[PDB]
């Protein structure tokens, strides 16, 4: 009834949507992965008559529910998808999407990973990014590359007309004490690659993690605590 969704206000199957500012929106759904239950977040922005998705909702059943609750909550068309990652929580569904009429993009990096770890695969390469500090426009948003995080190949998203940062998992919630899953991780570089999102968007206003919560500007800086004092 208006607190950010977790995992205990979403009915088994299904997918809630957040406001977060005009034409911006979360999606969260939950997932088990390895016997343990989690939340995962993406993103939804108004583009004109269409809508932009970023991430999908970590599997195909999700995704389809996702598409469903974007029909009943906004009954725009969902026309184009990135992936934020190669990860199962950013990729699993794009099956789904490509099939509904939306097309899928992600980084040549990211589609490689997909492909050689056996997960579903974007089908348009996002060029323009291999090198740390790159940025490109994609409709209402700009994809940003900040270096190597919680994968090799992690995008951050940021929307200007909302001055809404959407970190990905790149990104970690005030609440947390651990940096997550860090099987696919670069702990030496992820403060560095922190660092360069905190100067790129030193106006953003709503920061938005991979799992959990929305803030400000302070995710960032913790994120960065957490990730250092787990190397530590
Ligand atoms: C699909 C994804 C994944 C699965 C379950 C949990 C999380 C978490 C996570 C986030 N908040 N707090 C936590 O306790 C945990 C994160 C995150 O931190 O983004 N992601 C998760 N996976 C799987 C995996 C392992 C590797 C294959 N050997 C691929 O890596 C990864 O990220
Ligand atoms: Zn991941
Ligand atoms: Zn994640």
């Amino acid at each position: 009834s208006g607190e950010y969704p977790t995992v205990n206000e979403i009915p088994v199957g299904e997918v809630r949507l957040y406001q977060i500012a005009d034409g911006v929106w979360s999606h969260i759904a939950t997932q088990s992965f390895d016997g343990a239950v989690y939340p995962s977040n993406g993103l939804i922005v108004r583009d004109g008559d269409e809508l932009l998705l970023i991430d999908t909702a970590w599997g195909a059943k999700n995704t389809a529910a996702l598409l469903a609750e974007i029909e009943k909550q906004i009954g725009l068309p969902v026309t184009r998808a990135v992936s934020t990652h190669f990860h199962d929580d950013r990729v699993g569904g794009v099956d789904v999407l490509r099939a509904a009429g939306v097309a899928t993009y992600a980084s040549p990096s990211t589609r490689r990973l997909a492909e050689a770890e056996g997960n579903e695969i974007p089908t348009h390469s996002l060029e323009g990014l291999s090198s740390s500090g790159d940025a490109v426009r994609f409709g209402p948003v700009e994809l940003f590359y900040p270096g190597a995080a919680h994968s090799t190949d992690n995008l951050v998203v940021y929307v200007p007309s909302a001055n809404v940062l959407y970190g990905g998992c790149a990104v970690h919630e005030l609440s947390s004490t651990s940096a997550g899953n860090v099987a696919d991780a670069d702990l030496a570089e992820w403060p560095t690659s922190v660092e360069r999102i905190q100067k790129h968007y030193p106006e953003a206003e709503v920061v938005i993690p991979g799992h959990g919560l929305p803030g400000g500007l302070d995710l960032l800086q913790h994120t960065a605590n957490v990730v250092k004092a787990h190397k530590n």
